[PDB]
């Protein structure tokens, strides 16, 4: 129009939003498909799916945040297919646990690549609105994964018959 | 392997079924881009916008269950990407609320599909299931839109200054 | 003296920290005038009235935490005259819309080029307190206002007779 | 028009009541400027601050009630420039004091000069209003502050190290 | 390993963060000394002795959270000697307070560099971390301490036999 | 001054309780230490986490209830250097639980040497301090570290994959 908000704000960053919008939608499947392989009768761990289950729900969260920014600063939306995850069988607690550190990571760099777009760009509003919502929040999921890995590798996951089962029951009970 | 709970579970079901888990979250992505879109500075539709924001969360519900139901009954899921809506721009509340009609309809057409297919693999389970918990369902949801799309049309929507404020504060809201 | 307390705070920044506080508290009087225009007998809009008699009670407080952050960072408080606003007469509830949404932007750009000026001079500490309290509540105040021009307009005001009224009652009530 | 509203009311008391209302927003930007004079880290008597901050506030009522009598009666409210404080150092708690003193004795001269203006144009409503909200309350303000005057002297306010100190404590906390 | 949470984190930023901790501890020491002084029989200021032992507990709590982060970050926590205080004997609540405001600016000039390198390193969620919990507090504090300086030396302390009695009753208290 | 409290105190005992002070803040550092030991994200046991802090602030009670006592008896409080703990990688529950009971015995014999002075003196205030704040408190908690180390032994700690982490949240969660 341009947008009768818009202020200070670069075509390019109004992009970097739609990718990140499109991510962070990624990732809720990939979080929704290892919460429904936990509830499989072969795999029945159910704390294992209820924990991935809510960081599904956390992931569309991220996403609706992005997008109610957009609209906020007078970008537009524009929404892309959510691809499927790369697998359906999640093999184990530990390899979702493992797969769900590298995803998170793997969105902390598009994250930190998007703030120093907004650095760039001399827009102070996106980088605040990242570090208040999206640093932080990505540092603990990452320590938070990386603290369960370390349990279920110590404890002997997948091999030992105990280890997901006790992990599930007193960690993620 | 088979599954040891497998009984009476066609694999065509089972297929189907993973069909419609899919077209549940396309539905759901529908109505997500549609709340936002209500969103927009020069839209300003709130109550269109958590209207339809309510109907995206309650499509993600129906295809949960049927992940659910899949897992119940030993079928394993295989979700497919989620094809990004037809529209970003929704052009008025009127239109979306067309759009969702006939959203609406093409779904409840693959559940009476289902439910054909259910029928003729005598699996009375899922019949009843999609009879308990969608089939309804749809029907409540297509009469709503029905009377939505009847009251804007006759208000004189889009073109009606005060008909979509109108309708806005006073059903939605 | 300096200021016992003095650190980190350059003089550039401590003058544009007193023009910011004059430009918050000329905002506050553009408002208070405006509230006064809605309780006028010939344009009795009284929920227009009360929103903008909050909006210059806010713009006070902004002006008041610019005042504290000077103490607190030992700069020294310099007031100038608050200019009257450009208009008494305020000639619709659209038109005052569209002044406050112009008034805004103006303001938020002076915010921006504050916080350049504390990036140049490496002050954390007051690009902190812009981000905080400043930048994120400009960005919301510009879309609401957006958002309110945008259903006026829609509605045919100033002219078409029922268009302010039912904003104020449905709107702004 | 002349307002359908408007009767008995003089265009020498609308214009009067005009200068009154820059006269109470001149008065409530005067103790603004006091109060936050007060908590500079080289003052920091934070009881003489809230004093003044609360008779600040106390003087944009006034200006509020006399732009709503403008309105009750058909008048047209003109804004004009607030001027800026006399001083933004204060020098002390006594200085302060006795400079409120005076400007309470000239906003209370303009009152009785606006009483005996609207007495000359036979406006017993306005004699009343000015009665009612204003002049007692000017009586009740300038004994206040004869009295904190009195005791800050006997003290030995500004030279005395302990004068306006347990003066802040006690009388004003 | 490197640690496997540890991503966009400098060598440099760990190193400062471990220098950080121990000036905080050191901070505390401080603290804590002149708390016990306070209640010497020879200097019994209650007040005092409570305020500088609420000090002392806030930058534990300070060295705590750098601690955590330096785990959050995938980091290696590196203790050194808490050097002791440089005096036993801290003379008058003046002096206190005075070597106290020293204290917190040199602590604040530490965070300032802290920043500029996790600024040079790109390291936002670093950068934002040390807004949000110290450069503020850092700031209230100094200026806290100036405030308290200030009245003190008005007073008359030390020598002024009532000066420092009278602060600990009426401000400490 | 003598101290005009000062009564039966030896400035032998005066000089052992400000050693004793030295090393009360020492273990609390060696338990702060240990604490954040435990929430590596490559240990992640978040109840040793909490064991030890809690260790930790008990240690700097220790400490001030014995600067307290220098204050009562009119002694002066002469702070050192609080040394670092002897690591920073604890190696593994067991080994800090092992390390700690170490600890606690060296601590145990320094307040048993300290009662022998005091007896040797003739101070039986302080005597009955040692007896009633410090030695039951020690074989309180030698007894429970030895617990704790012979329960961590059994279930094979630290090899065992299961042991500390079963530990964690059965016996300290
Ligand atoms: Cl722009
Ligand atoms: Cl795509
Ligand atoms: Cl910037
Ligand atoms: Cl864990
Ligand atoms: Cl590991
Ligand atoms: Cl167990
Ligand atoms: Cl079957
Ligand atoms: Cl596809
Ligand atoms: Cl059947
Ligand atoms: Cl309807
Ligand atoms: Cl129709
Ligand atoms: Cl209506
Ligand atoms: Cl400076
Ligand atoms: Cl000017
Ligand atoms: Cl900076
Ligand atoms: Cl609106
Ligand atoms: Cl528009
Ligand atoms: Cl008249
Ligand atoms: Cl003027
Ligand atoms: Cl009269
Ligand atoms: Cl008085
Ligand atoms: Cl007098
Ligand atoms: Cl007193
Ligand atoms: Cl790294
Ligand atoms: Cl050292
Ligand atoms: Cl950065
Ligand atoms: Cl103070
Ligand atoms: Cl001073
Ligand atoms: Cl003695
Ligand atoms: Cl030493
Ligand atoms: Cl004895
Ligand atoms: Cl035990
Ligand atoms: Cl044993
Ligand atoms: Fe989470
Ligand atoms: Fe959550
Ligand atoms: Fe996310
Ligand atoms: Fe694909
Ligand atoms: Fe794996
Ligand atoms: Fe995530
Ligand atoms: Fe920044
Ligand atoms: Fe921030
Ligand atoms: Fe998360
Ligand atoms: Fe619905
Ligand atoms: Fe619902
Ligand atoms: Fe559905
Ligand atoms: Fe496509
Ligand atoms: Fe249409
Ligand atoms: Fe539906
Ligand atoms: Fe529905
Ligand atoms: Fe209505
Ligand atoms: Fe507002
Ligand atoms: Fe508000
Ligand atoms: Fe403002
Ligand atoms: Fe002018
Ligand atoms: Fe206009
Ligand atoms: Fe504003
Ligand atoms: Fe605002
Ligand atoms: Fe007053
Ligand atoms: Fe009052
Ligand atoms: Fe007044
Ligand atoms: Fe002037
Ligand atoms: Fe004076
Ligand atoms: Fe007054
Ligand atoms: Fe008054
Ligand atoms: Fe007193
Ligand atoms: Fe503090
Ligand atoms: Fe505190
Ligand atoms: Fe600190
Ligand atoms: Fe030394
Ligand atoms: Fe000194
Ligand atoms: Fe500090
Ligand atoms: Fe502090
Ligand atoms: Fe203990
Ligand atoms: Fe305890
Ligand atoms: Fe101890
Ligand atoms: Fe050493
Ligand atoms: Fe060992
Ligand atoms: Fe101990
Ligand atoms: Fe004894
Ligand atoms: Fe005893
Ligand atoms: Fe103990
Ligand atoms: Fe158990
Ligand atoms: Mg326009
Ligand atoms: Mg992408
Ligand atoms: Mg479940
Ligand atoms: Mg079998
Ligand atoms: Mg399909
Ligand atoms: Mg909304
Ligand atoms: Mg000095
Ligand atoms: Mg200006
Ligand atoms: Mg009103
Ligand atoms: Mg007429
Ligand atoms: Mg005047
Ligand atoms: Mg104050
Ligand atoms: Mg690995
Ligand atoms: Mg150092
Ligand atoms: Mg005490
Ligand atoms: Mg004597
Ligand atoms: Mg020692
Ligand atoms: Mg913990």
């Amino acid at each position: 129009g341009p947008s009768r908000v818009r202020q200070n704000f670069h075509p390019d960053s109004e992009a970097a939003i739609n990718r990140q919008i499109n991510l962070e939608l990624y990732a809720s499947y990939v979080y929704l498909s290892m919460a429904y392989y936990f509830s499989r009768d072969d795999v029945a761990l159910n704390n294992f799916s209820r924990y991935f289950l809510h960081q599904s729900r956390e992931e569309t969260e991220h996403a609706e945040k992005l997008m109610r920014l957009q609209n906020q600063r007078g970008g537009r939306i524009r929404l892309q297919d959510i691809k499927k995850p790369e697998q359906d069988d999640w093999e184990s607690g530990l390899h979702a646990m493992e797969c769900a550190l590298l995803l998170e990571k793997n969105v902390n760099q598009s994250l930190l690549e998007l703030h120093a777009l907004a650095s760039d760009k001399g827009d102070p509003h996106l980088c605040d609105f990242l570090e208040t919502y999206y640093l932080n929040e990505q540092v603990k999921s990452i320590k938070e994964l990386g603290d369960h890995v370390h349990n279920l590798v110590k404890m002997g996951a997948p091999d030992a018959g105990l280890a997901e089962y006790l992990f599930d029951t007193h960690t993620l009970g």
